[PDB]
C-alpha cells in the first residue's frame, strides 16, 4: 500500500496473507472455511495466516491453516486479468473471534465515488521498495467507469473497476494483491492490476466481486 497508514493490529480482521514459507499475496475470509483471493496468486501449498499484524512476529492471535484445494475461476484469463478471482478451502474451518472474522460479499454493485477500505503488507513506494511488517490501510472511492477506462484504454473488463485517485500518491501495490477492498461493509473488490503504483492517472485495478457472487456461492456450496 503506497500513501495509506498503519490500521492498528487486527482492525481488518478478515484480511488474511497466503504464506508459501513467506507472505505473497492477500486474501479476504468469506466464511469460517473459505478465502477469495486472485487468480494470479495462485500456487500450490498455500498457508492461510488469519489474525496477523506483524507477519514477521508472532503475536498471539494467528491462526495459521493450510489449504485443501485452490479453485481457480473457470475463465481466468492471464493475458488480461480478466476473471482474476479464486478460492482456497481451509483444510480446517477458522475458530471465528473478534480478530479473525468473515466479510460479507455485495448483493450488488457499488457507485462511482463510494468510500472504501483497501488493506495489505505490500510495498509503500512508488518508486523503489520497502515492505511493511504490520498491515497497512487505505481509504478511496471507486472511480467512474469512463475515468478507469480513459486509464487504461482496451483493457478494462466489466468485471474490473478502479478505485483510488487519479493524482497519484495513493494505491495498491505489489505484494497487496488478491486482498481486500471494502464498501459499505462488503467485498466490492480484490486487488488485481494496475501500471506501477501510485503513478498519476494510473489507479489500481480491482476484480469486481459483484459480478462473481452466484459463481462463489454455487462453487463452495459443492466443494
Ligand atoms: N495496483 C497495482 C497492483 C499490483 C501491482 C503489482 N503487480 C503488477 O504490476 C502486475 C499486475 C498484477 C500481477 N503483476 C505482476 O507483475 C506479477 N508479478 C506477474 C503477473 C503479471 C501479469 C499477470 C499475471 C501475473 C501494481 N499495481
Ligand atoms: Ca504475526
Amino acid at each position: 500500500i503506497v500513501g495509506g497508514y498503519t490500521c492498528g493490529a487486527n482492525t481488518v480482521p478478515y484480511q488474511v496473507s497466503l504464506n508459501s514459507g513467506y507472505h505473497f499475496c492477500g486474501g479476504s475470509l468469506i466464511n469460517s472455511q473459505w478465502v477469495v483471493s486472485a487468480a494470479h496468486c495462485y500456487k500450490s501449498g498455500i498457508q492461510v495466516r488469519l489474525g496477523e499484524d506483524n507477519i514477521n512476529v508472532v503475536e498471539g492471535n494467528e491462526q495459521f491453516i493450510s489449504a485443501s484445494k485452490s479453485i481457480v475461476h473457470p475463465s481466468y484469463n492471464s493475458n488480461t486479468l480478466n476473471n482474476d478471482i479464486m478460492l482456497i478451502k481451509l483444510k480446517s474451518a477458522a475458530s471465528l473471534n473478534s480478530r479473525v472474522a468473515s466479510i460479507s460479499l455485495p448483493t450488488s454493485c457499488a457507485s462511482a465515488g463510494t468510500q472504501c477500505l483497501i488493506s495489505g503488507w505490500g510495498n509503500t513506494k512508488s518508486s523503489g521498495t520497502s515492505y511493511p511488517d504490520v498491515l497497512k490501510c487505505l481509504k478511496a472511492p471507486i472511480l467512474s467507469d469512463s475515468s478507469c477506462k480513459s486509464a487504461y484504454p482496451g483493457q478494462i473488463t466489466s468485471n474490473m473497476f478502479c478505485a483510488g485517485y487519479l493524482e497519484g500518491g495513493k494505491d495498491s501495490c505489489q505484494g497487496d494483491s488478491g486482498g481486500p477492498v471494502v464498501c459499505s461493509g462488503k467485498l466490492q473488490g480484490i486487488v488485481s492490476w494496475g501500471s506501477g503504483c501510485a503513478q498519476k492517472n494510473k489507479p489500481g485495478v480491482y476484480t469486481k466481486v459483484c459480478n462473481y457472487v452466484s459463481w462463489i456461492k454455487q462453487t463452495i456450496a459443492s466443494n
